[PDB]
């Protein structure tokens, strides 16, 4: 199929907002957006208790208003606060989602999806926590293409790098 393009990170981590800033727009719009490759984020959510929470209503926008995502993951890197704070509280997520100006129901949907115990949302969040491990991820953020690591991650070239072949 398609490249296959992978970011480990979480949301209260400073350098992978800045991978975000430095690398996503350009990404975005020369191979996500015209689905030239499949873009995955691995949130490993090892910041604090609101990590993980924070995880969830991630993977609730991805699965229910997937082209709405790389918005909700821009602007919440956006308002990273200090990493010692547990700022990923319920009423900022649920402040951001609104924010997307989804279709009510849609936005109703995910706030009560990323809240429920074992949703779907919930198990993904837990997954992503594994899928890094088992991958034997130590550093974050790092990205991968096809399992081949992206030299600088913070370089949108470097990603077009291992793209181009």
């Amino acid at each position: 199929g398609k490249p296959l393009v992978v970011v480990y990170g979480d949301y209260k981590c400073p350098y992978c907002k800045e991978l975000d800033e430095k690398v996503m727009p350009k990404l975005r719009k020369n191979y996500i957006d015209n689905h030239k490759v499949e873009y995955q984020f691995v949130n490993l959510a090892f910041l604090g208790k609101d990590s993980i929470v924070g995880s969830r209503a991630s993977h609730a926008v991805l699965m229910y208003a997937p082209k709405s995502f790389l918005d909700f993951q821009k602007q919440l890197f956006a308002a990273q606060q200090d990493e010692n704070k547990e700022w990923l509280t319920k009423e900022l997520l649920d402040k951001h989602i609104k924010q997307l100006h989804l279709d009510k129901e849609t936005e109703n949907k995910i706030i009560k999806d990323y809240k429920t115990k074992d949703s779907k949302s919930w198990k993904a969040a837990e997954k992503d926590k594994k899928i890094a491990k088992d991958n034997h991820i130590k550093t974050t953020p790092t990205a991968f293409i096809n399992g081949e690591k992206v030299e600088d991650p913070y370089d949108y070239e470097s990603y077009e790098k291992l793209l181009k072949d």
